[PDB]
């Protein structure tokens, strides 16, 4: 019933990656393509990309639901211009989770101009846990995150319908 | 092995996922690893995976 969000990666803190140049056509905001505000897309700094090891711990006392990303590009042309790295991968860790995601190259049909993919992946880090990621290219960050601050009865009603100021 | 019993067999397996590199190296050398397993049905090639995790 209620997500509280808070910043637990901060965008500023990335300072031998490029934070600001993750942007696309396919994410307009108002001329200036922009991108899905709560996660970053991290691009190579100088010509390279340093193996990125960061981790956040959840010193809060309610559940976190925490989302990030892999980017699938065109071609190892696209690979390696914004990442340099030919051969990448992001792993991410908790208590419970094990994973080692790799980027996956693949010819697609455009879809809003853009034949490159873009998976996202999520996990429920409990209290007092933390979320150890790594990566070497692709990785799409978080920078927000939600706390689960109210559980209860709801619904995902599907209407086309609208808010009719009534009770 | 060859089931040359009658029944059934439950067979159970398992693969490490270790913290780092050197742990890898340092218990099996190799650094780059796998097991492969096949039956009739069966046809699994695990990979260890790498990956930074809080203690349990
Ligand atoms: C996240 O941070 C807290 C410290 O702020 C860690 O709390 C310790 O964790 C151990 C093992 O879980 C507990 O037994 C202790 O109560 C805590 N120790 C101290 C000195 O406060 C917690 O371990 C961290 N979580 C992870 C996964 O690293
Ligand atoms: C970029 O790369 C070169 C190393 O090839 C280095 O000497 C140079 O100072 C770097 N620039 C910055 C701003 O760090």
């Amino acid at each position: 019933n209620h997500f509280e969000k808070i910043q637990i990666i901060p965008k500023s803190s990335w300072s031998s990656h490029e934070a600001s140049l993750g942007v696309s056509s396919a994410c307009p905001y108002q001329g200036k393509s922009s991108f899905f505000r709560n996660v970053v897309w991290l691009i190579k700094k100088n010509s390279t990309y340093p193996t990125i090891k960061r981790s956040y711990n959840n010193t809060n006392q309610e559940d976190l639901l925490v989302l990030w990303g892999i980017h699938h590009p065109n071609d190892a042309a696209e690979q390696t211009k914004l990442y340099q790295n030919p051969t990448t991968y992001i792993s991410v860790g908790t208590s419970t989770l094990n994973q080692r995601l790799v980027p996956r190259i693949a010819t697609r049909s455009k879809v809003n101009g853009q034949s490159g993919r873009m998976e996202f992946f999520w996990t429920i880090l409990k209290p007092n846990d933390a979320i150890n990621f790594e990566s070497n290219g692709n990785f799409i960050a978080p920078e927000y995150a939600y706390k689960i601050v109210k559980k209860g009865d709801s619904t995902i009603m599907k209407s086309e319908l609208e808010y009719g100021n009534c009770n």
